[PDB]
DNA sequence: GCCGGTTAACCGGC
DNA sequence: GCCGGTTAACCGGC
C-alpha cells in the first residue's frame, strides 16, 4: 500500500475534520489529503481514465482505447462501457459514475492501489456495509489467474467514523485494512444485499499467509461454496414459507 | 386511488417544475389534499401524538389496528417505545414516500425519479420479499380492502443549472398482472419496472392478486436458485482443486 | 452477539 | 429488445 506509510498522519489529520450536515463527503477530504501528500500518485477513478485517454489523443474508438489498459483485470475493474469510452473526448470527459469500483486510485511504477472509503455513522446501531460485490470479486480472481496478474494491484479500504455534533458531522476515528490480507474463507457474502461482501474495516482480519494466487483460488472456492449454500437456502426462506398460500 | 382522480392536476403543475442541479409532489398533495396527505414518518408522529395516553411499543403497535399496515408502516420496537412529543420520528428505508389516508383506507405512494436523458434502467420498485410477506399477511388477516401501493414516475433532464421535469406517469401495483412482474434478485430482490410501462389490466379481486403474486414469487425464487449454479458456480469450478 | 434484508436509482452487454 | 449487476451505507429481530 502507498497509503499505509502515511496512515498515521492521515488518521490524525482526519479526526476532528468536519462536514456540514450522509458522511459520504468525508471521502472528498480523504482525497484532498492524498492529493496534497501523494500528489503524483492520486486519482479519482474517472480522473485516471481521463488522464490515460488525454495522453493518447490519436487513440480513438473503444477497442483501441481499451488496449491502453495493458491489463485484462484492470480493464475489468476500472474501464467505463464501450459507448462511454467511444464517446469520450476532451470536451466530453468522464465524470463520477455511481457504480465505479473504486473511490480513489493510487498508482506508482505501474502498481495499482484501489481505495474504497467506508463512511460510518458511529452513533447508530452497527450495520456492516457493502464492501464490494462478491461476484465482481470472483471475476477479478478468475482474471488474475488466467492472466497471471498476481503482483499488479491491491484492493484496500479506509473506514471514516463520524458523529453528528451540532450542525456538523465530525470524524471521530478511522481504520485501514487490505482486502488481500484477509482470510478469504471468512468474508461474509450477503446475497440479498446485491451479493456484496460486508464487513467493518475495523474488524477485518489481516493475517493471511499465502501468495496472491493462493488468495484468489481460495476466495473462489469460498465463493462457489457460498453460492451453492445460498441456492439451497432460498428454497428454505423464499419458497417453503409461502407455499401454504398457493397450494 | 385518491391521487388518480387529480392526476391531470398534478401532471400540469409538475411538468415544468425545476430543481437546482422532486418532493414538489408532496407539496402539491399536501396543499390540495391536506387532510389526507402525510410523509410516512409524519403519519406515525400524527398517530402517536393523537393518542398521548398510549405508551410503549406493544400498545402503540395496537394503534395501527391492522397487522399488515403495522408491517408496512411501523418503525422498530425500540424506536416506537422511545418515541415522544419531544422525540419525533424523522424521514427514513421506509416503505413509502407519501401516505394518503381517508376513511380508514390507505394509499401508499412511492415516487420514482428518472433521468430521461440516459439509457432506460428500470429502478427498484419494492422488495419482492416485502411484497410476499405483505400478501401473506393480507390473506391471513383477510385485509383485502385496506390499502393500495401506487407509483408516480417523474421524468427529468438536465437543462443549464437545473433539472426540469418533462413528464410523469402513474400506476397502481395492484392493477398489474402479478406474473409479469420482473424480480431482480441480485438488486436486493427488488421488483423493477418503469411506471409508464406497468400493465394495468388485472381483472380479479385483491385476494386473487395476492395469491397470484405468491405463486409468481415462489416460482421465481426457484428459478433463481437454479440459475445461481449456472452463473456463480459452474464458471468458477475450473479454478478450484 | 449474531444475522441479513431495504431504500435510492443507476449502465451497458449481446 | 431483452436482460441483470453495483454503488451508498443503513436497522432491528430474537
Ligand atoms: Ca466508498
Ligand atoms: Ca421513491
Ligand atoms: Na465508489
Ligand atoms: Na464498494
Ligand atoms: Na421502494
Amino acid at each position: 500500500s502507498f497509503i499505509k506509510p502515511i496512515y498515521q498522519d492521515i488518521n490524525s489529520i482526519l479526526i476532528g475534520q468536519k462536514v456540514k450536515r450522509a458522511g459520504e463527503p468525508f471521502e472528498k477530504l480523504v482525497y484532498k489529503f492524498l492529493k496534497e501528500n501523494l500528489s503524483d500518485l492520486t486519482f479519482k477513478q474517472y480522473e485516471y481514465l481521463n488522464d490515460l485517454f488525454m495522453k493518447n489523443p490519436a487513440i480513438i474508438g473503444h477497442e483501441a482505447r481499451y488496449k491502453l489498459f495493458n491489463s485484462p483485470t484492470l480493464l475489468f475493474l476500472l474501464s467505463r462501457g464501450k459507448a462511454a469510452t467511444e464517446n469520450w473526448s476532451i470536451e466530453n470527459l468522464f465524470e463520477e459514475k455511481q457504480n465505479d469500483t473504486a473511490d480513489i486510485l493510487l498508482v506508482k511504477d505501474q502498481f495499482y492501489e484501489l481505495l474504497d472509503v467506508k463512511t460510518r455513522n458511529i452513533s447508530k446501531s452497527a450495520f456492516a456495509p457493502n464492501i464490494i460485490s462478491a461476484y465482481k470479486l470472483a471475476q477479478t480472481c478468475a482474471k488474475m489467474i488466467d492472466n497471471k496478474e498476481f503482483d499488479l494491484f491491491d484492493i484496500n479500504y479506509l473506514e471514516v467514523d463520524w458523529e453528528l455534533n451540532g450542525e456538523d458531522l465530525v470524524c471521530v476515528s478511522t481504520s485501514f485494512a487490505e482486502l488481500f490480507k484477509s482470510e478469504p474463507s471468512e468474508l461474509y457474502i450477503n446475497w440479498a444485499a446485491a451479493m456484496q461482501i460486508q464487513f467493518h474495516v475495523r474488524d477485518l482480519d489481516q493475517g493471511f499467509n499465502g501468495t496472491r494466487e493462493e488468495w484468489a483460488k481460495s476466495y473462489l472456492k469460498h465463493f462457489v461454496t457460498q453460492a451453492e449454500q445460498r441456492a439451497i437456502s432460498m428454497i428454505d426462506k423464499f419458497v417453503k414459507p409461502f407455499k401454504k398460500y398457493i397450494l
